């Protein structure tokens, strides 16, 4: 069974309770273990001072110093945490709070920062970007994948991707959802993740535009 796993089990207050005198990175280490939504809950409850410290720990959970890496890289060899947590965490956040922990880390680690924004996108942010930039993404996606995307999608986000893909790649998608049918709800999640992927990847590229 997975670690902290008794923690749904566990009382709601009392659990801020216990954390909030413990050492920050005792904290990281603690919510790094649980689902997001329940993590951001407990961050956002959590006093004001521990809240960025935590987050940052949680980012740079075992890539703390080069001798954490080493010995991490080590035990993998021989017998969790990290930026996409983070970015979770920071997407379940209440708006405003997420803001503070965003700026201060603007502030103090402006690389880690940027490193979790990007990894903050979700497939409704595919609204956020110009024609152009969707165009460029939807070229570098397979029929099935979109279909299986958009099953997951709002009409709005369904409709801008439309009136941005080619004639011939509309009608095969058309085509495809027609006979497609009702699919695993976590194929549409990969689907999903999938064209994040790209979209990622085609920002490091420095060709995405917001």
């Amino acid at each position: 069974v997975k670690p902290f796993s008794f923690v749904r089990d566990t009382d709601p207050v009392q659990l801020v309770n216990f954390l909030q005198s413990e050492h920050p990175q005792t904290i990281a280490v603690v919510l790094s273990y649980l689902d997001p939504p329940v993590a951001a809950q407990i961050l956002g409850a959590l006093p004001e001072e521990l809240q960025t410290e935590v987050l940052k720990r949680i980012a740079l959970l075992e890539r703390t110093s080069v001798k954490e890496i080493e010995r991490n890289l080590e035990k993998k060899i021989s017998g969790v945490g990290g930026i996409d947590t983070a970015a979770e965490i920071m997407n379940n956040l209440d708006r405003t709070t997420e803001k503070k922990i965003m700026d201060k880390l603007v502030q103090e680690n402006p690389e880690l920062a940027d490193e979790i924004r990007r990894r903050m996108f979700v497939f409704e942010d595919i609204l956020k970007l110009d024609d152009r930039s969707i165009q460029l993404v939807l070229r570098e996606v397979d029929t099935r994948d979109l279909a299986l995307a958009l099953k997951g999608a709002s009409d709005e986000l369904k409709e801008k991707i439309f009136k941005n893909m080619s004639k011939r790649a509309a009608a095969l998608l058309k085509d495809e959802l027609e006979y497609m049918g009702p699919v695993r709800l976590k194929d549409v999640e990969e689907a999903q993740q999938k064209i994040i992927n790209i979209i990622r990847r085609l920002e490091e590229a420095g060709e995405i535009v917001i």
